[PDB]
């Protein structure tokens, strides 16, 4: 993976976005932009050049699953890796997200080591 890959961190909590941005930084990924909910993220992804999405499952207006489904249906972005973040793993949640095309899932709070493993896994799975 290019350390310059442009990440989009999506969450309605500012502080969780700042945590994620800081974890990424710690791994050498400094190209990060933020969005507050699903529609805000889609507005931003329009501009182009993003290479990886980290989205929270639970967001108002357009939740994680809906944003993932919109990204997967879009011819120009359908291959973008999407890591879903949740506060609690639920079997039906994991299945719905996988079937909708999620690249992986992580339960918060998490550390840099955990995030690193998740990223490495996705890059491995996608051959990046």
């Amino acid at each position: 993976a290019d350390k310059e890959l442009k990440f989009l961190v999506v969450d309605d909590f500012s502080t969780m976005r700042r945590i994620v941005r800081n974890l990424l930084k710690e791994l050498g990924f400094n190209n990060v932009e933020e969005a507050e909910d699903g529609v805000d993220a889609l507005n931003k992804l329009q501009a182009g050049g993003f290479g990886f999405i980290i989205s929270d499952w639970n967001m108002p207006n357009m939740d994680g699953l809906e944003l993932l489904k919109t990204i997967r249906a879009d011819s120009a972005m359908s291959a973008l890796p999407v890591l879903m973040v949740t506060a609690e793993a639920k079997k039906e949640n994991i299945i719905a997200a996988a079937q909708a095309g999620a690249s992986g899932y992580v339960v918060k709070p998490f550390t840099a080591a955990t995030l690193e493993e998740k990223l490495n896994k996705i890059f491995e799975k996608l051959g990046m």
